[PDB]
This record gives structure tokens, C-alpha cells and sequence, in this order.
């Protein structure tokens, strides 16, 4: 991953957003519900602190469970860390706060995102995500259309 | 890890654990009630087909959830794989089935239990861990008191 934001203003990422699209390095991180990175962001909570909430919806056990994870903000803008098993860094590659906002996490493995902010298919960010991800090694890729979007978990 | 359990029965598992004493590589790891490592084992659930279910509780976002697992088998009985970001095995160290298990989860990153049947503090048991851990670098150790080991959480 070798596309961060320039300039990134975290605190501008805040509030609604749609999991639009999903791709993965590796099949299995994204091919079921239950899958480990099949996630659907609710929300960015940006904190006083820098940090960056996130509040997303997993499939877990046949349910739809809201769940919210802490990535601590590094000394770079567009990099987080979330403290688990393995290395694990969240990557802001581009927004433009206001219709879309791409990311990744990885740690070598990857799932990236193309997050909107309207339930709505947005092609101009699907471009941006597809010329993102022509620079990495994507072997799934997801999306889902306006119904899905309004529904937890995107069923 | 260089410790596994020969002749491994999975099934004979199978029932109620309490994770007497944890350890990990890194203090991060287990430190905080949050910490991503900081699991209670409820139960090991074989299954007809030879992986391993794992019921746990966790402190996720401040409240006690009960968490359940699977860590798919290998060629190998005392190894097992649960499909996540990072490749992340589950090892067998050692059981006598009756009154302890040892258990790591690994990947390089480590954390490993002490498993007994019942509430109790199982001297023995805690010397086969502490010996299977010499061989381990280890920078965080826990253990529980009975009372703790009757609590959701341990709290």
C-alpha cells in the first residue's frame, strides 16, 4: 500500500458511512458473512485525542453484532494502529470528506474499502478504488447496490 | 513452540475449562481487560469432523461477551487454525484430559493458557506451564484466584 492521503484532516472523516465496496488480498477474508474482514463501517468517531474510532457491524455467530474498534493515530496522519494479535495498520488512502472515503488495513495482507457517505453507487469512487487497488494484490472484490446498503450486515 | 501433546484424543477435550494462568509475548497482548489476548475458555467443543470449537467470554466496549470460535484442524492433531487476518494457530502443549490442558495461539506473536477442570489453583499444572513457557519468551503472566475463576471475566 503506497497511496496515503496528503494533508488527511482526521477530524473531517466523522460521522455516516457505507461500506459501498470490499476487496482483499485473500479470498477468505471477505467470501462469507462470518468472514474475518467482512465488516460494514456505521460510523467514523475521530477523537480529541486524534484516534480513530470506528463503529462497523460483523456477522458473528448467525447474528449482526455492532462492534467498535480504536485505531490510535500514529505520526503519520493517514496511518492507525489497532492493537491486536499481529501488526495491524489502518491506511486513509483519499477522501474527500464530503461523498467518499477510501481505506485499507493490513498486516502480507490487505482489505480495503470504498466508504460513501450516501447510500447511493457512487461510480466516481468506485473509479478511485479500482485505480487504488490496480496497485495491489486484490483476489476478491465486493459491492453492494442501495437495498443492501440500508440493511445491517448488507443482507 | 516446540511443545506439542503426542497422541492427542480431541475428542477427550471436549467439556468445561477455566484459564487458570495466561501468558503471552507481548504485554500488550494481555495487560488490559480489553487486551486483545484476555480470553476465559467456557468450553472445547469438538466437532464430528476433528476441529475445535472454543467458547470464551472477552471484555469487549466494557461488558463481559461470551465469544464463540472455531479453530479448524491440520494434518497435525495438536494444531489448529482459525482463519483471520494473520495465519493464527492453535497448538495442544499438553493434557491429561482429567484436570489440565496447555494451549498457545501463535503468529513472531504467542500467547498461551493454563486450562484446568475445575476452580481450583493446580500447582502441578501451573509447573507444566511455567516449564513449557521456559522454552517461550514470555513478557506478561496472569493468573486467577478461584474466586476470580467463578466470574464472568474473572472479575
Amino acid at each position: 500500500v503506497t497511496q496515503t492521503m496528503k494533508g488527511l484532516d482526521i477530524q473531517k472523516v466523522a460521522g455516516t458511512w457505507y461500506s459501498l465496496a470490499m476487496a482483499a488480498s485473500d479470498i477468505s477474508l471477505l467470501d462469507a458473512q462470518s468472514a474475518p474482514l467482512r465488516v460494514y463501517v456505521e460510523e467514523l468517531k475521530p477523537t480529541p485525542e486524534g484516534d480513530l474510532e470506528i463503529l462497523l457491524q460483523k456477522w458473528e455467530n448467525g447474528e449482526c453484532a455492532q462492534k467498535k474498534i480504536i485505531a490510535e493515530k500514529t505520526k503519520i496522519p493517514a496511518v492507525f494502529k489497532i492493537d491486536a494479535l499481529n501488526e495491524n495498520k489502518v491506511l486513509v488512502l483519499d477522501t474527500d470528506y464530503k461523498k467518499y472515503l477510501l481505506l485499507c488495513m493490513e498486516n502480507q495482507s490487505l482489505a480495503c474499502q470504498c466508504l460513501v457517505r450516501t447510500p447511493e453507487v457512487d461510480d466516481e469512487a468506485l473509479e478511485k478504488f479500482d485505480k487504488a487497488l490496480k496497485a495491489l494484490p486484490m483476489h476478491i472484490r465486493l459491492s453492494f447496490n442501495p437495498t443492501q446498503l440500508e440493511e445491517q450486515c448488507h443482507i
